Protein backbone atom coordinates (compact mmCIF):
# COMPACT_ATOMS: atom_id res chain seq x y z
CA UNK A 1 0.00 0.00 0.00
CA UNK A 2 3.18 1.97 0.41
CA UNK A 3 6.25 2.10 -1.83
CA UNK A 4 10.27 3.04 -1.25
CA UNK A 5 11.47 5.04 -4.10
CA UNK A 6 15.24 5.63 -3.26
CA UNK A 7 16.35 8.44 -5.94
CA UNK A 8 20.51 9.32 -6.69
CA UNK A 9 22.02 11.79 -8.53
CA UNK A 10 23.04 9.61 -11.88
CA UNK A 11 26.43 9.90 -13.89
CA UNK A 12 27.46 9.17 -17.25
CA UNK A 13 29.78 6.82 -15.30
CA UNK A 14 27.76 3.52 -14.16
CA UNK A 15 28.73 3.14 -10.58
CA UNK A 16 26.36 5.62 -9.42
CA UNK A 17 23.62 3.58 -11.06
CA UNK A 18 25.18 0.45 -9.79
CA UNK A 19 25.28 1.68 -6.16
CA UNK A 20 21.44 2.55 -6.38
CA UNK A 21 20.59 -0.92 -7.51
CA UNK A 22 22.76 -2.66 -4.73
CA UNK A 23 21.38 -0.55 -2.06
CA UNK A 24 17.43 -1.65 -3.12
CA UNK A 25 18.69 -5.25 -3.23
CA UNK A 26 19.55 -4.96 0.35
CA UNK A 27 16.38 -2.90 1.66
CA UNK A 28 14.22 -5.84 -0.55
CA UNK A 29 16.02 -8.52 1.70
CA UNK A 30 14.78 -6.89 4.68
CA UNK A 31 11.27 -7.34 4.22
CA UNK A 32 10.08 -4.11 5.42
CA UNK A 33 8.30 -2.48 1.99
CA UNK A 34 5.99 -4.02 -0.48
CA UNK A 35 7.08 -1.65 -3.13
CA UNK A 36 10.84 -0.99 -3.81
CA UNK A 37 12.06 1.51 -6.54
CA UNK A 38 15.02 3.05 -7.78
CA UNK A 39 14.90 6.16 -10.08
CA UNK A 40 17.96 8.82 -11.12
CA UNK A 41 17.72 12.67 -11.73
CA UNK A 42 20.02 12.98 -14.74
CA UNK A 43 21.67 10.84 -17.73
CA UNK A 44 20.23 7.21 -16.24
CA UNK A 45 17.01 5.17 -16.78
CA UNK A 46 14.85 5.04 -14.33
CA UNK A 47 14.11 8.43 -14.27
CA UNK A 48 12.55 9.65 -11.22
CA UNK A 49 9.23 10.42 -12.56
CA UNK A 50 9.36 6.84 -14.07
CA UNK A 51 10.23 5.10 -10.89
CA UNK A 52 7.40 6.84 -9.11
CA UNK A 53 5.17 5.27 -11.78
CA UNK A 54 5.92 1.80 -11.31
CA UNK A 55 5.41 2.18 -8.03
CA UNK A 56 1.59 3.58 -8.33
CA UNK A 57 1.26 1.13 -11.03
CA UNK A 58 1.93 -1.77 -8.31
CA UNK A 59 -0.80 -0.25 -6.38
CA UNK A 60 0.97 1.96 -3.80
CA UNK A 61 -1.15 4.71 -2.26
CA UNK A 62 1.72 6.61 -0.15
CA UNK A 63 5.35 6.74 -1.60
CA UNK A 64 7.89 7.23 0.60
CA UNK A 65 10.66 9.19 -1.55
CA UNK A 66 14.28 9.38 0.13
CA UNK A 67 17.15 11.06 -1.25
CA UNK A 68 20.59 8.83 -1.59
CA UNK A 69 22.64 12.11 -1.17
CA UNK A 70 25.10 13.15 1.75
CA UNK A 71 24.12 17.02 1.92
CA UNK A 72 21.48 19.12 0.90
CA UNK A 73 22.30 20.93 -2.60
CA UNK A 74 20.01 22.43 -5.55
CA UNK A 75 19.07 18.69 -6.59
CA UNK A 76 17.24 18.04 -3.05
CA UNK A 77 16.19 21.33 -3.04
CA UNK A 78 14.81 22.44 -6.06
CA UNK A 79 15.48 20.33 -8.85
CA UNK A 80 13.96 16.73 -7.20
CA UNK A 81 10.97 18.79 -5.38
CA UNK A 82 9.63 19.88 -8.99
CA UNK A 83 9.76 16.45 -10.72
CA UNK A 84 7.92 15.11 -7.17
CA UNK A 85 5.35 18.15 -8.85
CA UNK A 86 5.89 19.37 -4.64
CA UNK A 87 6.76 22.73 -6.11
CA UNK A 88 5.59 24.69 -8.79
CA UNK A 89 4.03 13.85 -13.47
CA UNK A 90 0.26 13.35 -12.21
CA UNK A 91 0.08 11.91 -8.85
CA UNK A 92 -3.21 9.71 -8.95
CA UNK A 93 -4.59 10.57 -5.78
CA UNK A 94 -1.68 8.81 -3.95
CA UNK A 95 0.77 10.86 -1.24
CA UNK A 96 4.46 11.22 -2.50
CA UNK A 97 6.30 11.69 1.73
CA UNK A 98 9.35 13.54 0.62
CA UNK A 99 12.44 12.63 3.00
CA UNK A 100 15.34 13.89 4.27
CA UNK A 101 19.24 12.83 2.99
CA UNK A 102 21.93 11.03 4.56
CA UNK A 103 23.42 14.14 6.75
CA UNK A 104 26.15 13.83 9.19
CA UNK A 105 24.90 10.56 10.88
CA UNK A 106 27.45 8.67 13.56
CA UNK A 107 26.91 5.88 11.54
CA UNK A 108 28.71 7.60 8.31
CA UNK A 109 31.54 8.84 10.46
CA UNK A 110 31.83 4.93 11.47
CA UNK A 111 32.22 4.36 7.90
CA UNK A 112 34.95 7.28 7.34
CA UNK A 113 37.33 5.34 10.13
CA UNK A 114 37.12 2.06 8.35
CA UNK A 115 37.55 3.42 4.65
CA UNK A 116 40.61 5.34 6.27
CA UNK A 117 42.36 2.27 7.60
CA UNK A 118 41.55 0.21 4.39
CA UNK A 119 38.89 -1.56 5.65
CA UNK B 1 52.65 11.37 12.25
CA UNK B 2 50.14 10.48 9.92
CA UNK B 3 46.87 13.01 8.92
CA UNK B 4 43.10 12.17 7.90
CA UNK B 5 42.06 14.60 5.09
CA UNK B 6 38.21 14.39 4.10
CA UNK B 7 37.60 15.43 1.02
CA UNK B 8 33.86 16.54 -0.59
CA UNK B 9 32.33 17.90 -3.80
CA UNK B 10 31.43 21.60 -2.83
CA UNK B 11 28.43 23.53 -3.74
CA UNK B 12 27.33 27.03 -4.12
CA UNK B 13 25.02 25.95 -0.97
CA UNK B 14 26.27 25.48 2.53
CA UNK B 15 24.93 22.22 3.57
CA UNK B 16 27.92 20.38 1.66
CA UNK B 17 30.59 22.32 3.99
CA UNK B 18 28.80 22.11 6.93
CA UNK B 19 28.40 18.22 6.53
CA UNK B 20 32.54 17.92 5.91
CA UNK B 21 32.63 20.39 9.34
CA UNK B 22 30.57 18.24 11.66
CA UNK B 23 31.87 14.84 10.34
CA UNK B 24 35.68 16.45 10.99
CA UNK B 25 34.41 17.45 14.74
CA UNK B 26 32.57 13.85 15.35
CA UNK B 27 36.03 12.27 13.51
CA UNK B 28 38.36 14.51 16.07
CA UNK B 29 36.27 13.38 19.26
CA UNK B 30 37.25 9.73 18.51
CA UNK B 31 40.95 10.67 19.51
CA UNK B 32 42.34 8.56 16.60
CA UNK B 33 44.15 10.76 14.52
CA UNK B 34 46.90 13.60 15.11
CA UNK B 35 45.63 16.14 12.20
CA UNK B 36 42.13 15.80 10.60
CA UNK B 37 41.50 18.60 8.16
CA UNK B 38 38.72 18.99 5.63
CA UNK B 39 38.79 19.70 1.65
CA UNK B 40 36.41 21.21 -0.82
CA UNK B 41 37.03 20.22 -4.43
CA UNK B 42 34.79 23.40 -5.68
CA UNK B 43 32.98 25.92 -4.72
CA UNK B 44 34.55 26.66 -1.43
CA UNK B 45 37.20 26.89 1.13
CA UNK B 46 39.31 25.02 2.47
CA UNK B 47 39.97 23.85 -0.81
CA UNK B 48 41.51 20.25 -1.44
CA UNK B 49 45.55 21.07 -2.03
CA UNK B 50 45.07 23.95 1.00
CA UNK B 51 43.80 20.69 3.41
CA UNK B 52 46.92 18.89 2.18
CA UNK B 53 49.65 21.62 2.99
CA UNK B 54 47.42 22.28 6.41
CA UNK B 55 48.68 18.88 7.26
CA UNK B 56 52.13 19.05 5.54
CA UNK B 57 52.93 22.21 8.31
CA UNK B 58 51.68 20.68 11.22
CA UNK B 59 54.00 17.51 10.38
CA UNK B 60 52.19 14.84 9.07
CA UNK B 61 54.42 12.39 6.90
CA UNK B 62 51.61 10.01 5.97
CA UNK B 63 48.27 12.06 4.47
CA UNK B 64 45.21 9.56 4.54
CA UNK B 65 42.53 11.35 1.99
CA UNK B 66 39.02 9.73 2.35
CA UNK B 67 36.36 10.55 -0.61
CA UNK B 68 33.40 11.72 1.11
CA UNK B 69 31.01 10.91 -1.66
CA UNK B 70 28.69 7.54 -1.84
CA UNK B 71 29.55 6.22 -5.31
CA UNK B 72 32.80 6.31 -7.81
CA UNK B 73 32.53 9.40 -10.33
CA UNK B 74 34.79 11.57 -12.68
CA UNK B 75 35.27 13.69 -9.39
CA UNK B 76 36.63 10.11 -7.24
CA UNK B 77 38.65 8.92 -10.49
CA UNK B 78 40.05 11.65 -12.53
CA UNK B 79 39.73 15.32 -10.75
CA UNK B 80 40.65 14.15 -7.08
CA UNK B 81 43.61 12.40 -7.83
CA UNK B 82 44.83 14.98 -10.25
CA UNK B 83 44.56 17.68 -7.17
CA UNK B 84 47.00 15.25 -5.10
CA UNK B 85 49.32 15.06 -7.85
CA UNK B 86 48.24 11.54 -8.21
CA UNK B 87 47.71 11.27 -12.15
CA UNK B 88 50.61 20.42 -5.74
CA UNK B 89 54.25 20.50 -4.65
CA UNK B 90 54.69 17.11 -2.57
CA UNK B 91 57.68 17.32 -0.13
CA UNK B 92 59.71 13.25 -1.17
CA UNK B 93 59.52 12.12 2.90
CA UNK B 94 55.07 13.06 2.62
CA UNK B 95 53.20 9.65 0.94
CA UNK B 96 49.15 10.59 0.22
CA UNK B 97 46.88 7.57 0.26
CA UNK B 98 43.88 7.64 -1.50
CA UNK B 99 40.92 5.81 0.04
CA UNK B 100 37.42 4.81 -1.24
CA UNK B 101 34.46 6.14 -0.76
CA UNK B 102 31.52 5.38 0.91
CA UNK B 103 29.57 2.65 -1.60
CA UNK B 104 26.47 0.70 -0.78
CA UNK B 105 27.60 -0.40 2.68
CA UNK B 106 25.10 -2.13 4.80
CA UNK B 107 25.13 1.07 7.51
CA UNK B 108 23.79 3.21 4.62
CA UNK B 109 21.02 1.00 4.25
CA UNK B 110 20.58 1.29 7.76
CA UNK B 111 20.44 5.46 7.75
CA UNK B 112 18.22 5.15 4.46
CA UNK B 113 15.46 2.91 6.62
CA UNK B 114 15.39 5.21 9.09
CA UNK B 115 15.00 8.07 7.16
CA UNK B 116 11.90 6.03 5.30
CA UNK B 117 10.35 6.39 8.89
CA UNK B 118 11.23 10.10 9.33
CA UNK B 119 14.03 9.20 12.31
O1 LIG C 1 28.94 21.04 -16.28
C1 LIG C 1 29.54 19.95 -16.11
O2 LIG C 1 29.15 18.84 -16.52
C2 LIG C 1 30.86 19.88 -15.34
C3 LIG C 1 30.46 19.92 -13.95
C4 LIG C 1 29.37 18.93 -13.49
C5 LIG C 1 29.32 17.66 -13.40
C6 LIG C 1 30.71 16.93 -13.40
C7 LIG C 1 31.18 16.46 -14.75
O3 LIG C 1 30.32 15.83 -15.37
O4 LIG C 1 32.32 16.79 -15.17
C8 LIG C 1 28.78 17.22 -12.48
C9 LIG C 1 28.59 15.93 -12.26
C10 LIG C 1 27.97 15.69 -11.19
N1 LIG C 1 27.99 16.67 -10.27
C11 LIG C 1 27.86 16.12 -9.06
C12 LIG C 1 27.31 16.62 -8.03
C13 LIG C 1 26.76 17.87 -8.10
N2 LIG C 1 27.34 19.00 -8.70
C14 LIG C 1 26.88 20.20 -8.25
C15 LIG C 1 26.33 21.25 -8.63
C16 LIG C 1 26.18 21.05 -9.97
N3 LIG C 1 27.19 20.67 -10.89
C17 LIG C 1 26.73 20.67 -12.20
C18 LIG C 1 27.62 20.44 -13.09
C19 LIG C 1 28.42 19.46 -12.89
N4 LIG C 1 27.82 18.23 -12.58
C20 LIG C 1 25.79 21.52 -12.04
C21 LIG C 1 24.81 21.83 -13.17
C22 LIG C 1 23.59 20.74 -13.06
O5 LIG C 1 23.78 19.58 -12.59
O6 LIG C 1 22.45 21.14 -13.40
C23 LIG C 1 25.68 21.82 -10.76
C24 LIG C 1 24.29 22.35 -10.28
C25 LIG C 1 24.21 23.88 -10.48
C26 LIG C 1 22.80 24.36 -10.90
O7 LIG C 1 22.14 23.56 -11.62
O8 LIG C 1 22.48 25.55 -10.69
C27 LIG C 1 25.87 19.67 -7.46
C28 LIG C 1 24.68 20.42 -6.73
C29 LIG C 1 24.90 21.01 -5.38
O9 LIG C 1 25.83 20.49 -4.76
O10 LIG C 1 24.14 21.93 -4.99
C30 LIG C 1 26.20 18.45 -7.15
C31 LIG C 1 25.37 17.29 -6.42
C32 LIG C 1 25.63 17.07 -4.93
C33 LIG C 1 27.13 16.98 -4.80
O11 LIG C 1 27.72 15.89 -4.95
O12 LIG C 1 27.66 18.08 -4.58
C34 LIG C 1 27.52 14.82 -9.35
C35 LIG C 1 27.18 13.83 -8.18
C36 LIG C 1 28.62 13.72 -7.34
O13 LIG C 1 29.71 13.95 -7.94
O14 LIG C 1 28.58 13.46 -6.10
C37 LIG C 1 27.60 14.52 -10.66
C38 LIG C 1 27.58 13.05 -11.15
C39 LIG C 1 28.70 12.09 -10.81
C40 LIG C 1 30.00 12.30 -11.55
O15 LIG C 1 30.62 13.38 -11.46
O16 LIG C 1 30.32 11.31 -12.24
Amino acid sequence: MEALVLVGHGSRLPYSKELLVKLAEKVKERNLFPIVEIGLMEFSEPTIPQAVKKAIEQGAKRIIVVPVFLAHGIHTTRDIPRLLGLIEEIPEDVEIIYREPIGADDRIVDIIIDRAFGR
